[PDB]
């Protein structure tokens, strides 16, 4: 299963979180990295009390469950020393989401897939562009067209 993760850092130096994140994803077992985006350079979503983000996307081949995906991609989070604070949409060295896990809608407590609040963010569907043009969502909407629906400002490198 081709599954679409969204990286975000905006603490400890972002470029080398998402270095190690890459590297780390790449070493979940039954796994392996198939594409990768660029870094951007994106401003805060929520609180302006915090640094700008790096953004990326990443396409992850895998045979894994996508509970225990997550269990691996929160390891890695964990393991870059991401602390959970009160405030939501506060920063953070770390943050893997799963976007998209196949073609599969998921709904249970510990994971909802497409992730929830992903077609409103250019920081998501910017990056996940770049990787999979051709992208169609499990509700038959192409990527393509919600960004044109959308017309969200473009993004700048990091
Ligand atoms: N598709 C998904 N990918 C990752 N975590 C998900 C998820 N769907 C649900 N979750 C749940 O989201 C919980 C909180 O994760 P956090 O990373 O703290 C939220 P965040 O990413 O900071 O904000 P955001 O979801 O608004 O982007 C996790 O413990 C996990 O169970
Ligand atoms: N620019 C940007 N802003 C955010 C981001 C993010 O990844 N990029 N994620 C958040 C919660 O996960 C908080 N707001
Ligand atoms: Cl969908
Ligand atoms: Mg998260
Ligand atoms: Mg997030």
């Amino acid at each position: 299963t081709v599954a679409y993760i969204a990286i975000g850092s905006n603490l400890a130096s972002p470029l080398e979180q998402v270095n190690a994140a890459l590297k780390a994803l790449g070493d979940i077992p039954e796994s392996h990295i198939l594409t990768v985006s660029s870094f951007y350079r994106t401003p805060p979503l929520g609180p302006q009390d915090q640094p700008d983000y790096l953004n990326a996307a990443v396409a992850l081949e895998t045979s894994l469950a996508p509970e225990e995906l997550l269990n691996h991609t929160q390891r890695i989070e964990l393991q870059q020393g991401r602390v959970r604070k009160a405030e939501r949409w506060g920063p953070r060295t770390l943050d893997l989401d799963i976007m998209l896990f196949g073609n599969e809608v998921i709904n249970t407590e510990r994971l909802t897939v497409p992730a929830y609040d992903m077609k409103n963010r250019g920081f998501m569907l910017w990056p996940l562009f770049e990787i999979a043009p051709e992208l169609v969502f499990p509700d038959g909407e192409m990527l393509r067209q919600i960004l044109h629906t959308r017309a969200f400002d473009k993004l700048n490198k990091w």
